[PDB]
């Protein structure tokens, strides 16, 4: 009853151009079986949304990668939020929600905006830049480690560690194995900075530790929640901003609409998150036998959700393959949906908004003017190098 497919959604050929295979995955049926990895997959919007919003059956505490924590040791101690179910999930989630709250955004907005403006002006002086190293990576590196309250020393480990985290959600392919092998120095660096003495007062890290006073988290929980921010909080924004710039480079008409109304910056970023879906995939594990898409899935089965596919499903989206900065983007699943929906979404959107605002006000044209290279990661979609010429407004 369930179609079996041989598509490897973690192969380099798939990362290189996922969209035809994602259609094949959607059109095969509401639920497929991926023989390459012995997992179920859901690629249409409806089922992906349903699974995300059914946490008691499609759980996270057995891992949101391919590995089942009931069967194998996690490569690092489980995340107290990503890899937890309610009720255990709830108070750590509440702490990060408060640390990354609307109120907190007021404290960092001016500096985040100023750094974005300054960066775009700097790049305009250079003219021909790499929109990944010089913009998508450089801008988040210039604000987020500081906002965390990290010391200067060791920050070169941040992106490698994130690359590892996101590769490690994948199957045990070469990408994952190469990432985990000799990763100890990255792990040691991150784990050390999660300890309270190493985090600057006023920053997100210190604020997490401050919540141990309230009874919401214990002191021994705080370093793991700092670890969550150091795992998710940088590389995501790199690929989100890179996605947006790549979109604006490919859709000059939309750059021009953005220029004409910079207040479209926030939605132009949201649309980029839908369109590229920097976080492509997550898994759940069934806690019980369950019928999904007329398919009966046993207990303890891994279910692969194709977030990017869901965000391009023509059943849900008009012209899914068009980048439209005035699209009603609400309901996209690029930040997830339900109890685990991205708790750092205000930080992500703030960064994206203020960079796209700076571009909107300062740049007339973005032209790809060198070889484009894709960055391969089991979970993250994005580019390694994006040479562009920036024309000033
Ligand atoms: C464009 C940028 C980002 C994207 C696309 C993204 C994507 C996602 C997605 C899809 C989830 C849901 C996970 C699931 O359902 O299993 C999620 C959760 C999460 N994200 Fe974001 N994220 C981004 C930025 C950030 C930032 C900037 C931070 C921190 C400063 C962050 C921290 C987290 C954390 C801690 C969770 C787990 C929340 C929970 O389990 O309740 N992410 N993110
Ligand atoms: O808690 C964590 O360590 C964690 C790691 C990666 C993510 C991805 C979704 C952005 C989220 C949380
Ligand atoms: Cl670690």
């Amino acid at each position: 009853t369930i179609p079996h497919l041989a598509i490897d959604p973690f192969s380099l050929d798939f990362f290189d151009d996922p969209y035809p295979d994602q259609q094949t995955l959607r059109d095969a049926g509401p639920v497929v079986y991926l023989d390459k990895w012995n997992v179920y997959g859901v690629a249409r919007y409806a089922e992906v949304h349903a699974v995300l919003n059914d946490p008691t059956t499609f759980c996270s505490s057995r891992g949101v990668g391919l590995s089942d924590f009931k069967k194998e040791k996690p490569w690092r101690p489980p995340s107290l939020i990503l890899e937890a179910d309610p009720p255990a999930h709830t108070r750590p989630r509440a702490v990060l929600s408060k640390v990354l709250s609307p109120a907190t955004m007021k404290t960092i907005r001016d500096g985040f905006a100023a750094a974005a403006d300054a960066k775009v002006d700097e790049l305009l002086q250079r003219g021909c830049i790499d929109a990944i190293a010089d913009l998508a990576e450089a801008y988040p590196l210039s604000v987020f480690p500081d906002a965390m309250g990290l010391k200067q020393e060791g920050r070169e480990h941040l992106l490698p560690y994130a690359g590892l985290v996101f590769n490690a959600f994948g199957p045990p392919n070469e990408l994952r194995q190469t990432a985990i092998e000799r990763s100890a120095p990255h792990q040691a660096y991150v784990n050390e900075q999660c300890q309270r003495p190493n985090l600057a007062p006023g920053g997100f890290g210190a604020c997490i530790h401050a919540f141990t006073d309230t009874g919401e988290i214990t002191p021994d929980e705080a370093p793991l929640l700092v670890r969550s921010l150091l795992s998710a909080g940088l590389d995501t924004t790199v690929n989100g901003i890179g996605a947006a710039v790549y979109c604006l480079a490919r859709f000059p008409g939309e750059l021009q609409r953005l220029r004409s109304d910079p207040t479209l910056a926030r939605n132009a970023f949201e649309e980029a998150v839908r369109f590229e879906s920097p976080v492509q995939t997550f898994f759940r594990t069934t806690t019980r036998e369950v019928e999904l898409g007329g398919a009966v899935i046993g207990e303890g089965e891994k279910v692969l959700m194709f977030l990017g596919s869901a965000n391009r499903d023509p059943r849900r989206w008009s012209d899914p393959d068009l980048y439209d900065i005035t699209r009603k983007t609400s309901g996209h699943v690029g930040f997830g949906s339900g109890v685990h929906m991205c708790v750092g979404q205000l930080v992500a959107r703030l960064e994206g908004e203020v960079m796209l605002s700076a571009l909107a006000r300062k740049v007339a044209a973005i032209d790809i003017d060198g070889p484009v290279k894709r960055r391969f990661n089991n979970t993250l979609r994005g580019l390694e190098s994006l040479p562009v010429k920036l024309t000033p407004a």
